């Protein structure tokens, strides 16, 4: 069995790697060693980590920048799996996404990579509900709104949002109680309580619950785009191996009250013009996960929404049909778990291939 | 002066209405006359309204469609301004957004057309954003991602919302005050309870705090667009009089946790290359208030938010940008108030011409 060494594995998407494994099983095929940054073994003891065949790492980025050097420099040859950004366009690094790129995976480790990191939340769970469209070859393009959780941002981004939204009620609490009170004087109250000084902003930078925020990342001058949005089109052709033919992904990220869960609007240009229910089934027969929603009012409702999927593995597509623009534009929305495939999955699935 | 009766003028939409008329003294130019339906004159009395010049109401669709063609029969020769949809496609009504088609409202002022109808929310907010492209013969299509409030739906609505978000915080509310707690023990409680079968979910038929619905109204079979994506294409032409060489609008029309304002993610096929300097100039030159903010972070997150918008008057449009496809494709983002140019304000804008 692999000696795997465990980085980070208390965090939040830690976590959620430590729950999946273990309701898995992963730990019985492998040998696993603990480490910490606290003051198990240290984590930037660089001898340590030597030691081990393979590194699985929720730690962060400053992290992997810090210590990540050191330890290829000592010579080690192991495996260096990541869950945060900083390596995803190194050369010598794959983003991994198994049920949509196990042919990239598998070349890259007769290559002889050695590092292999968890692709972006929006782009993984993209690609895990459209990867079918993309297999076939039929995407020319693809817009994108994206309706993102707060775990995105972080725990206690998520913990904010709760937060308001318990003050936003409040504020109302009695007008609500008698249901002849006027609506417009009980959003005179909430709105007044979001603009308050003592309104809990400072994770966000703005108000969540009750509103939205058209901005997540930093902004990249020369495109306009935030770093979250050039990801898309970034990280999608790397995944799928198309960074010197790379597909136009594109479009703008959002973050809504949600929690856990980011949804997605699509505008897919297609190469060519398809059946409805050809598309469909190309979309449902790529992988396990993903699950076509019928284009109905009632199974949409109960099926296409982050209540639905939060803490589930699924992968729901709806809203599937024909744009006004050609029989080639084709609508589609998703649902998926950020902390999941848009985390902890990936890396606990290659993860399971290195120790195999 | 004028003769107008009112009626629904006590509902939510109603509200807004005799609010922002109290506020502009519109009815110093006017001679009111309020109607009810309660057991002041008998909203159902036709020989009362028959004596009327003009009709304002904001009763609804039923109310429409029931007195309308009763008092229509009578001969009246008067004006029926209405916020309810029931009359928006009718050929001898107008769809009125006079800061957008005052030349489409005054040609059938002239012609002697007497209904005056307001628009969907979501295409007058739109098109007082970027108005100025239509204007200039610059859009050749657009893909819509909208990010719509409860208010929408209505004022029940709005307080379920409320009501669903204080649900979610107290079902976890001391572990929240406690700064050591487990993240993922609070989001497990959240999600349960908005799982329950007794968060109150009546009124959205789904969760909308700490979700969302990708599903408004009624689907249309022929196109499986809901009835609320496919106004956009059949309302936004109407009302410029395109309806003869129609440009293609549509979308997906998604409901999230916010009261009364509505946003939406654009991703504009122009029919040229423009400088994006200047397609900011020629958005902002449309109209006195659609405001354009810059692409930069701090400005967004303080400027293009449900929370600044609310209750005002100003459609801020940012994130403006030539997307990955092509210099010929804009994205861009904007927010406005659902019920000032999404329902009230151009109800109020028509009446004010039409006693002038």
């Amino acid at each position: 069995m692999k000696n795997v060494g465990f980085i980070g594995w208390r965090g939040m998407v830690g976590s959620v790697l430590m729950d999946r494994m273990s309701q898995e099983n992963d730990f019985e095929n492998l040998n696993p060693v603990f480490f910490t940054t606290s003051q198990l073994k240290s984590a930037f003891d660089i001898e340590e980590l030597k030691k081990l065949d393979i590194i699985v790492t929720c730690q962060g980025g400053d992290y992997t920048n810090e210590v990540y050097p050191k330890l290829k420099a000592t010579g080690w040859d192991g495996y260096w799996v990541d869950a945060a950004s900083a390596l995803r366009m190194k050369d010598d690094a794959i983003i991994v996404l198994d049920p949509v790129n196990q042919h990239v995976i598998s070349e890259g480790l007769k290559k002889g990579i050695k590092t292999f990191v968890g692709g972006n939340c929006t782009v993984s769970l993209m690609l895990m509900a459209i990867g079918g469209l993309f297999e076939k070859d039929l995407v020319e393009w693809i817009s994108v709104a994206t309706y993102q959780a707060a775990s995105g941002a972080g725990a206690k981004n998520m913990r904010e949002l709760l937060s308001q939204m318990g003050l936003l009620e409040q504020a109302v609490s009695s007008e609500l109680k008698d249901p002849a009170s006027s609506i417009l004087d009980i959003e005179r109250k909430v709105t007044a309580k979001m603009r308050a000084d003592n309104f809990p902003t400072d994770n966000f930078g703005a108000a969540l619950g009750g509103s939205l925020i058209p901005w997540i990342d930093k902004l990249l001058p020369e495109t306009g785009q935030t770093k979250e949005e050039w990801k898309g089109y970034a990280e999608t052709n790397k995944i799928l191996g198309l960074s010197d033919n790379p597909i136009p992904v594109d479009g703008l990220c959002v973050r809504i009250g949600a929690l856990r869960c980011h949804s997605q609007a699509f505008t897919i240009k297609l190469k060519k013009d398809l059946p409805l229910e050809e598309i469909e089934q190309i979309i449902a027969s790529h992988n396990e996960w993903v699950k076509v929603i019928p284009n109905d009012k009632e199974i949409t409702l109960r099926e296409l929404t982050p209540a639905k999927v939060t803490g589930t593995l699924s992968v729901p597509v709806g809203r599937l049909r024909k744009l006004a623009m050609g029989p080639e534009y084709l609508a589609a929305f998703t649902v998926g778990d950020q902390l999941l495939w848009g985390a902890a999955e990936p890396v606990r699935r290659i993860l399971k291939q290195l120790v195999a």
